[PDB]
């Protein structure tokens, strides 16, 4: 369970590891759609989540449109949560899960999803 007091998403309760926290809702686009709409893929637009872990198929969720409190989640190199996917009725949904236990009143963060650090390589 979560809570947002910019606004910051925070654990409402001492969550256990691997706990479903919140769905990242918004408009789903493949990379090509995002680029056709005029935006650059994996550059840090506010309220946009980039996700590449569904079998290498690059997509994003634009939460300027009917998003929820999940759009407020900040990125961190030391995150306590992660984006996971599931298929429901042939539609992909993205959810934020805890990576380990999260004390109540701790900010919920996920790993950087956009091109940060200006690196030559990545792991």
């Amino acid at each position: 369970l979560f809570k947002p007091p910019k606004k910051i998403l925070k654990s409402a309760k001492d969550l256990p590891p691997d706990a479903l926290i919140i769905e990242y809702r918004g408009k789903f686009m493949l990379r090509e759609q995002f680029e056709a709409n005029g935006y650059f893929f994996k550059r840090p637009y506010p309220f946009v989540l980039f996700y590449s872990k569904f079998h290498g198929l690059e997509m994003c969720v634009d939460a300027r449109t009917f998003g929820n409190e999940a759009r407020f989640i900040r990125r961190s190199c030391t995150p306590n949560a992660e984006v996971r996917h599931e298929i429901q009725d042939g539609t992909i949904h993205l959810y934020i899960y805890s990576i380990h236990s999260i004390p109540k009143g701790t900010e919920i963060t996920i790993a950087f999803d956009f091109d940060y650090g200006n690196a030559k390589y990545k792991v």
